[PDB]
């Protein structure tokens, strides 16, 4: 009576600061580093907590995440 | 100085729902299709508000985001 | 500001050096001449001889990369 | 003119565009493409003028440019 509760999930694929003043002056064509992360991993998050750990996936053209590893 | 502010932005590379249930019956190997984004692409996140777009790229083994649009 | 609409055509400098007219009439392939001013990977962003900024080549998927250390 | 004379000559690796305000809004460790170049290689250049093109090597730690094709 409550496992039908849905969930809002994102995929959190890399995290990074900057100020405020840098978010700003950000223009189009301008490549952001993302350390911290093994490219193509994705966190599922809610809200800020992880529920699951996966690899973002191509699916006939469609974006998927296969699981690796339930958090 | 509030431009001095720093903020913890993330990568957001897709959504999805699932019920408690689902989300219960979730295991290694299950492939969940992913909405709200075209593959290769990203949204640059300050909790839940988009605050840029962009796609992603290799440099040199590091994860970038090349930037096509501030949401401005 | 309409001068902010200024299209300027940049370079990436990766160091210098001085040849005498017969030195580089006798320069052939194959020949490695030592450069000035840089380190290997490194490289400055210039307008005409103005430096501008000084940066890190980096490799983006193939393709060359200018990681920006400092704006001049 | 004489085969004594000394000519100043840079390494062009790359070649861009930007507007002044793209250009003022530049923070330190953002990315810039350079796209219509090999990597490494660079042109040997005398004002805007091609007189070698070449790789850059690295020798012993020391910047060198290795001379593929002169003009």
């Amino acid at each position: 009576a409550l496992d039908s509760l849905a969930l809002d999930l994102t995929l959190r694929c890399g995290e990074l600061r900057l100020t405020l003043a840098e978010l700003r002056r950000l223009d189009a064509g301008t490549i952001l580093e993302v350390t911290g992360i093994s490219p193509g991993h994705a966190t599922l998050c809610h809200g800020e907590q992880v529920v699951a750990e996966g690899e973002l996936v191509d699916v006939e053209g469609r974006l998927g995440l296969q699981i690796t590893r339930l958090v």
